[PDB]
């Protein structure tokens, strides 16, 4: 388990990688995998839908389950459920969606439920259709996360700019 390979470190506890996070999950057997969700737990895309189908849609049934008790997650929330097949644990949390106008703040309150985990396989919180600068993004992980992350980016301009801003 935690078999993280091929990282580069940006800080003393910050790695990165140009992977696929369900490839790297499959590949390392995390303790714990990072979802990028909303606050439904509806995975219908991005990562969120990546994870869920490499699950065969376990992992949807189980956030499913999870809201019936809970309703929905708080902006900079996060809940631990099942990481299935890809990890111990999944931690699904939800950054602030910028095109609503939800306070950038609050991806600080995002990033801190990592220091829940001592070691975690994440991707960059409140980007794509959250609408955040992934760069910020980075900066708040960097500046938030005390524990262990290992930062799984896809796009590879988007991880040579990353790379580039350390």
């Amino acid at each position: 388990v935690n078999s993280f390979s091929g990282y580069l470190k940006l800080t003393d506890n910050v790695y990165i990688k140009n992977a696929d996070i369900v490839e790297e999950a499959k590949k390392v057997k995390p303790t714990v995998v990072v979802n990028a969700a909303n606050v439904y737990l509806k995975h219908g895309g991005g990562v969120a839908g990546a994870l869920n189908k490499a699950t065969n849609n376990a992992m949807q049934v189980e956030s499913d389950d999870y809201i019936a008790t809970n309703g929905p997650l708080k902006v900079g929330g996060s809940c631990v459920l099942s990481g299935h097949n890809l990890a111990k644990h999944c931690l699904h949390v939800v950054g602030p969606n910028v095109n609503k106008g939800e306070d950038i703040q609050l991806l600080k309150s995002a990033y801190e439920n990592f220091n829940q985990h001592e070691v975690l396989l994440a991707p960059l919180l409140s980007a794509g259709i959250f609408g955040a600068d992934p760069i910020h993004s980075l900066r708040v992980c960097v500046d938030t996360v005390r524990t262990n992350v290992y930062l799984a980016v896809f796009d590879k301009n988007l991880y040579d700019k990353l790379v580039s801003s350390f």
